RNA sequence: AUUCUGCGGAUUAUUUGGCAAAGGAAGCAUUGACACAUGCGCCAAU
RNA sequence: AUUGGCGCAUGUGUCAAUGCUUCCUUUGCCAAAUAAUCCGCAGAAU
């Protein structure tokens, strides 16, 4: 096993017998995932300290009462997927400091007697999945202190205040009834649990009525959260959830419902309710009169929650949701934004439609009018096709921080204008965009940015003066991978005290490392930690480009052709935490180059290169690797030798420099 | 100083300051064109009493004294084109009587007055072009007894008269050009005054339809045969126009570059023995069945750009309509490229039964799909070649070239063909020689994409996207007299032995550009180039190879050439090079090459000719090079760059060193 | 038979990653064709 | 000098070809996950 400490962990051993060899000084065994032939309720008496048992996963045919009085000792008792077809009372008599009951897979079809007229430590409970056609336990109260009974892909029929009255002062926290197919909730039938705060009805084929009614006897209970998810509420209406009324509802789940009817007023009776998941479901349309009643909702998720012709809500019809503050639309066939969509939410500060717009080709400046009154820091607005943000676009979101246009054919010309108003914003994630033709002043207008994002955008110009960068001061993640830059000055990037990360990967800014002066990129970012140069067709690093970056910390130039190393291009990188130079044209590791960075170093990469074994090359290198602790991968099998022919093929590693010097 | 050399002593641009006269004077020639000259020393021709030519053009000379040619008795060539000369009379080649070509083409020389060339009885070539002569006439009396070349082109004559021209008697020209002249009229028999003028040139002389109508009968019962109108307005033409020529015997006729819209019925009714016709770059509207009446003798005709372009939105896409071939029963060579034809019709070729060389290419707009009835006008002429490329052709149906039986070279090339050939599309083609289809969309090949036609020699499939060459047999199987075969840049993903089986023929096989790469250990390697004892230049040039594996390349002993240039190939496997023992160049540039051993590249560097690696990881170390830089300090096989782009690349001390100097006296 | 358990093997679909290659495009460099200039020296006719 | 013909050399631009670097897309193969279906060995539950 792996006998972890303490804890005895045998994960998959293809066990025979319950073995008693190894420790037994300890409080936990696994013994899951093994062959069991039946418990031996006495093999248990070299291992009389153990605290929990992962004991499921067997084929454990019944269980005599005579464990639980070996291990008195004993909280979790793990029994899921197991036979254990029949049980009574007796089996865990014994049982009485057990906390952690657990029973899934065991087609226990009945129940006759109390049980656990024992357990009054235990909370968990699940006996799900296990042919039950009743939930009645027991005739008398008890389980004193319960707070989960899993009884979920069962074939329960229905609740009564009958079978269901066990449970005297017993309050539940989490009542699990999914899969069940439940047709009717005999009256009271939820007047007799002592005090039940959780529900899950997951998929239990409910009616609008089925639901409607059942309400009723989930009312003057002390229920808090209610989980419908998959069922058959095509609609609803005022009445439906009428029966709560007499509740106190915080989060309702109504996701996977093929709703397509919101009927007006359906939630007026959730005063309280302050979460609720519509997701994946099939609403036609939102009139203003749809929300009316949840006016304490500061939740609302509508992640794929219309039809497929076109659905759409209109105008003020989220006015009562005064309090919410986070409005999910994503996936969806909406046209656009309507002048007052959005008005009303005045709490709003999380706002995402991604993917949630079918007709919204051009940002106007009077999209996100609605908006306006709305404290927004978050607007995602990735996977909608935006090819063009006109001036003032976003003017009313004053307050917005993290603002997201990545993933969209955005195809125009940032002159500094499509940011107008954007007041005090943070990152501004643009990635993935068909091009974006810069100007001197496309971020003028907002200096208050931390990240920038620029993946895959195609940028064009990035090379005027001054750098179109200039005002962003404040900056200090920057990414402008995947754009195949063709070239820059040094001028670019003047004055970034504060960028730390900067990315180039791909950028075919080969030939700016002689002539016409080598570009003396990255001048001071003294607070520059990880740079990213990865494959951008960088064949010579020349002559200290990396000087006064003291604090940073991780380079990456895998992926180029990198064999000519003058002496000392790392010199001031003696605070380096993790260097990458794989995949490229490397034929030695010299010191006077490697030196300095490998000193503090934590993990390096130098994979797939053509190493040379001669000494005039991996000499320093190969002994190093023998005397050094720095985290290398794979040196095993992907620092091979390239040259000379006896020496082709062969692990670096297993280089004897003992012949060397 | 000069090039002298055999008797020709050539002093190129040597930017010469006084005619120079070195010991060469055991010569034939000497060219002094390209160089300033002050003016011709009559008399320092003494030190050259050789000199048969002269290249002397293209100089600053003033004037020329009668002395240069008493100097030098044997001269045939003067050449003195582009010189000054503005004025000059009999004098000057008094004693040039054996000159046969004089060359004076930039010397600004406005008028001649006596006769000038009482001597001159052997000269031919007479280039007076772009001087300034404003008249034609060169004298009174009959002289120049042989002359077969008068140029007077870029001139500013106004008219020709049977006055200003009787100065040739007997004179018999064989070309007299007359371009760039401002020629309004020619004076009735202007033309009956030449001995027998063959030749003419009247290029950019601003015809009009009439003057052009009239100048054909003072060409009449003349000794005329080819005859040039290239640029100038003969915006349309009748049969009047040039019906002055019935009175003739005429071979070729030009009329090119003329912005021609109308090609009136007839118009040429009367040239029933001119055998070639140039209707190049004009604007002809249409072509009625009557438009060439008369050119029964006809064998090559050209109308490439001849017709208006296509409005596309004014719907004036032009048009010749059926039965417009008709008459030129003996035509041999027809030429449409550059044009805008709508489309071929069921009548279109009919009547060109001697039809054996037919091109059109980029002469169709509409022509998107090839039908069985497109060719159908082609049935009773004997086709033998058929350039189709830049039609935008993207599907072609079966049968469709069924009625071009003797159809030997086919070109449907850089083309949108879009289509899995499934051996019908050639369906009738009985003796075929090649079929060039490279550059299309897709080509989807099957088993009986060729069964149908086993007389292919070469057939290209160059960036045509091919699909499915894998399967079995060869679509290629039935073609055994196949000598060259083309599947570059195609990216062929994969393709098993089976292939090429049987073609004891082919000699040029293509892969450039085709990612073979791992071909060369999924279920053994593919023992591709089965048997082709008769291979002799195979191309492999960037296909992904990385290993060239044990011996593919046995049996192969008439392989003349191999190019297994950009790939990645450092692991030879002694050996794989035995059969190659008749190579004469091999191609391994750009390679990931570290040493050349001798049990590998040893049998084909034996009888080499050229060689060429350059540009790989040379290893400067004696298990590698040595074997190596020996051959090379020993061998004369032809290899470039030896001396630049063979540097080693390892280890430090020899990095960047001329693979050639490394001294291999400190190992073996 | 219906199913639970452990271990191993198979096929398909979707997602990703790596390698090789193709097409198109971008930046830089080289070469050749041509066109519009310039400076130097020499000349020619006014 | 006005206009022109030469000789040498230096410019800009357009077009085309070639090479290096890179990017986007696609194709072949391979690897890893996830899911669905299946098959073999071993023990078992009603
Ligand atoms: C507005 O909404 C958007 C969606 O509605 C938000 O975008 C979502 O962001 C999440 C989180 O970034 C994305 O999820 C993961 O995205 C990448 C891509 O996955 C790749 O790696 C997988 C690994 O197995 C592959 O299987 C995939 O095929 C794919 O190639 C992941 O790489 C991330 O995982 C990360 O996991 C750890 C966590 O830090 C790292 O250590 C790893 O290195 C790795 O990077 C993400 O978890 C999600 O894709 C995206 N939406 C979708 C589903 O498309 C958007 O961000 C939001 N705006 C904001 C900022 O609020
Ligand atoms: C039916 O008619 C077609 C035209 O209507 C004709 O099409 C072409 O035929 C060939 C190609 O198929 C072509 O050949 C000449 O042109 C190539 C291309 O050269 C290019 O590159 C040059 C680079 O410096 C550039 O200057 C040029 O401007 C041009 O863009 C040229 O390479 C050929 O010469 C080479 O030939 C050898 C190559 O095998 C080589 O070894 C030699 O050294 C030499 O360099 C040719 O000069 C034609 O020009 C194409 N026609 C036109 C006008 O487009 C079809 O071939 C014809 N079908 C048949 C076969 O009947
Ligand atoms: C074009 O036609 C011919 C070219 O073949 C040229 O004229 C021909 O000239 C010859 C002799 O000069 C004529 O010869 C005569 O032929 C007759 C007919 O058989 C014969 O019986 C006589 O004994 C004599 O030999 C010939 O007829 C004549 N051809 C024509 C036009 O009929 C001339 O170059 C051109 N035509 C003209 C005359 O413009
Ligand atoms: C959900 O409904 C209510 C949310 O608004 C809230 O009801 C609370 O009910 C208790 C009843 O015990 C009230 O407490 C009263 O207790 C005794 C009654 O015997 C009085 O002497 C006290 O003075 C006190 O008023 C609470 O006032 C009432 N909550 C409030 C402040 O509104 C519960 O959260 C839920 N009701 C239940 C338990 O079903
Ligand atoms: C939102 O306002 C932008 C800034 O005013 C505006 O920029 C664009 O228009 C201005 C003129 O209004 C251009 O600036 C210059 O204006 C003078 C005359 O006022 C012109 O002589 C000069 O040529 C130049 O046009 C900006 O250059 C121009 N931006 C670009 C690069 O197109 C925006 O146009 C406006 N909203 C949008 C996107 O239309
Ligand atoms: C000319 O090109 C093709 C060569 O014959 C020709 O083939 C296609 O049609 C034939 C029948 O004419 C198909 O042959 C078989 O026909 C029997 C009919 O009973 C089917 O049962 C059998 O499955 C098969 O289809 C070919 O399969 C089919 N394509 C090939 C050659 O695989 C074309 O029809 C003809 N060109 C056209 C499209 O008119
Ligand atoms: C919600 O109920 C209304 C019925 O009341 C009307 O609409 C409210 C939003 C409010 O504005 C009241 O003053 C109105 O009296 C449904 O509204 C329309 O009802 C008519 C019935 O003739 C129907 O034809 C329309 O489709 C409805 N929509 C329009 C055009 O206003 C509304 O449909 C109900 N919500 C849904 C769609 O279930
Ligand atoms: C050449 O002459 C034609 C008419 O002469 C021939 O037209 C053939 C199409 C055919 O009928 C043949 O038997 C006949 O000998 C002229 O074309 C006609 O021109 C008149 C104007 O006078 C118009 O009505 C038509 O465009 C056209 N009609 C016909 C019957 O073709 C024309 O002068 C010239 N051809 C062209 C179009 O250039
Ligand atoms: C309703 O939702 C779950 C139980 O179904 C609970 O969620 C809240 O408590 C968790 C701690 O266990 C937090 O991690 C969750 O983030 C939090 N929910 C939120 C605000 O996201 C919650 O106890 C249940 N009912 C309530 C509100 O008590
Ligand atoms: C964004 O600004 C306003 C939105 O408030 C748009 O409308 C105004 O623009 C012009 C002002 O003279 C006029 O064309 C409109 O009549 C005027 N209308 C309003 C709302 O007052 C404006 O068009 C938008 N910007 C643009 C032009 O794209
Ligand atoms: C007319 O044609 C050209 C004029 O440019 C010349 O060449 C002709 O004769 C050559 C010798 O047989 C052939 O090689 C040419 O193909 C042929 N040109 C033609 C007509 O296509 C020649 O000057 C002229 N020939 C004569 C005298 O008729
Ligand atoms: C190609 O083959 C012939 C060539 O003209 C076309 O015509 C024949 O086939 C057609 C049958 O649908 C009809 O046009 C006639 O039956 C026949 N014509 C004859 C010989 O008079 C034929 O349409 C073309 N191929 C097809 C059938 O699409
Ligand atoms: C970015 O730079 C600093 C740090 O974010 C911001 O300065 C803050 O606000 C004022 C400066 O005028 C002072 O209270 C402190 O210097 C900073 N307070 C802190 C620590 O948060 C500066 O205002 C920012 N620039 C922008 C976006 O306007
Ligand atoms: C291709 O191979 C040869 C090429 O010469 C063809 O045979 C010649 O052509 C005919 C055959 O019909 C004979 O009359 C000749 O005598 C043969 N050449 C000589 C003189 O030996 C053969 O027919 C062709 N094969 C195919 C399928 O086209
Ligand atoms: C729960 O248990 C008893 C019944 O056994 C019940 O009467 C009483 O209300 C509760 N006692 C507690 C735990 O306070
Ligand atoms: C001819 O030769 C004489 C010999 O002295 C030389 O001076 C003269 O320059 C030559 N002719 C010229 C001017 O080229
Ligand atoms: C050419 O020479 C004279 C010119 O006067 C002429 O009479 C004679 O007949 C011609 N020679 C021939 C062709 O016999
Ligand atoms: C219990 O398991 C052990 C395995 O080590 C075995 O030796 C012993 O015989 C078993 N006892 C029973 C129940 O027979």
């Amino acid at each position: 096993c792996t006998v972890r400490y303490n804890v005895a962990d045998c994960s998959h051993l293809k066990l025979t017998h319950i073995p008693d060899d190894l420790p037994s000084n300890i409080t936990v065994l696994n013994l899951t995932h093994n062959q069991l032939r039946r418990l031996p309720p006495t093999n248990f008496t070299r291992y009389s300290q153990l605290a929990i048992l992962d004991a499921g996963f067997n084929s454990i045919s019944k269980l005599e009462p005579e464990l639980c009085q070996i291990l008195p000792l004993l909280k979790v008792l793990n029994l899921q997927h197991n036979e254990l077809s029949q049980i009574s009372d007796q089996t865990f008599v014994f049982c009485t400091n057990l906390t952690e009951l657990d029973l899934m897979s065991n087609s226990i079809h009945k129940i006759k007697s109390n049980p656990f007229k024992n357990q009054k430590n235990l909370i968990k409970l699940d006996l799900s999945h296990n042919g039950l056609s009743s939930t009645k336990l027991g005739t008398g109260v008890q389980l004193e202190n319960l707070q989960e009974l899993l009884l979920a892909k069962n074939k329960i029929l229905a609740l009564r205040s009958e079978e269901l009255e066990f449970l005297g002062n017993s309050s539940l926290r989490k009542l699990d009834l999914s899969s069940n197919p439940l047709k009717e909730f005999s009256p009271g039938c939820f007047q007799t649990i002592g005090k039940l705060f959780a529900l899950l009805l997951n998929n239990a084929q409910l009616n609008p009525h089925l639901t409607e009614k059942l309400c009723w006897e989930l009312s003057n209970t002390s229920i808090q959260n209610l989980s419908l998810a998959n069922n058959q509420l095509l609609a609803t209406s005022e009445s439906t959830f009428s029966g709560l009324k007499w509740t106190n509802l915080t989060q309702l789940d109504l996701s996977y419902n093929n709703l397509h009817d919101v009927g007006n007023g359906s939630f007026s009776y959730l005063p309280s309710l302050r979460y609720l998941s519509l997701e994946y479901n099939n609403i036609q349309r939102l009139s203003p009169r749809s929300f009316y009643g949840l006016s304490n909702l500061r939740y609302l998720s509508l992640k794929r929650a219309f039809t497929k012709s076109h659905p759409n809500i209109d105008d003020f019809s989220f006015q009562w949701l005064k309090y919410l503050e986070y409005l999910n639309m994503d996936d969806n066939n909406i046209p656009s934004t309507k002048s007052n969509t959005f008005t009303g939410l005045v709490s709003l500060k999380y706002l995402s439609l991604s993917k949630t717009f079918t007709s919204l080709q051009t940002l106007t400046n009077e999209t996100f009018v609605s908006l306006a009154h709305s404290p927004l820091l978050t607007l995602n607005l990735t996977k909608n096709h935006i090819s063009k943000i006109a001036n003032g676009t976003f003017s009313w979101l004053g307050q917005l921080r993290i603002l997201d246009l990545g993933l969209n054919e955005i195809e125009q010309k940032l002159s500094g204008q499509e940011w107008r108003g954007l007041r005090n914003i943070f990152e501004i994630y643009l990635s993935y965009n068909k091009y974006l033709q810069l100007s001197t002043s496309s971020f003028a207008l907002v200096p208050s940015l931390q990240r920038l994002m620029l993946r895959r955008v195609a940028l064009k110009n990035v090379d005027i003066s001054p750098s179109p960068f200039r005002p962003l001061r404040n900056l200090t993640i920057l990414d402008l991978s995947n754009n195949n830059i063709a070239n820059i000055n040094e001028d670019l990037l003047e004055g970034l005290e504060n960028l730390e990360i900067l990315d180039f990967q791909h950028n075919n800014l080969a030939r700016l490392w002689n002539p016409g002066g080598p570009v003396n990129f990255l001048k001071g970012l003294s607070h520059l930690h990880i740079l990213n140069l990865e494959s951008n067709g960088l064949d010579e690093i020349p002559v200290g480009v990396f000087k006064n970056l003291f604090e940073l910390k991780s380079i990456n130039l895998g992926l180029n052709n990198l064999n000519k190393l003058e002496p000392f291009i790392f010199d001031d990188q003696t605070s380096l935490r993790s260097l990458n130079l794989q995949k490229n044209l490397i034929t030695s590791v010299e010191k006077d180059v490697f030196g300095p960075p490998f000193q503090n170093l934590n993990s390096l990469d130098m994979r797939f290169n053509p190493f040379d074994c001669t000494c005039e090359s991996i000499s320093w290198f190969v002994n190093w690797i023998n005397q050094t602790h720095t985290n290398i991968s794979e040196l095993s099998t992907h620092y091979l030798c390239n040259t000379p022919h006896h020496y082709y093929g062969f692990p670096l590693k297993l280089f004897d420099t003992s012949s060397c010097k």
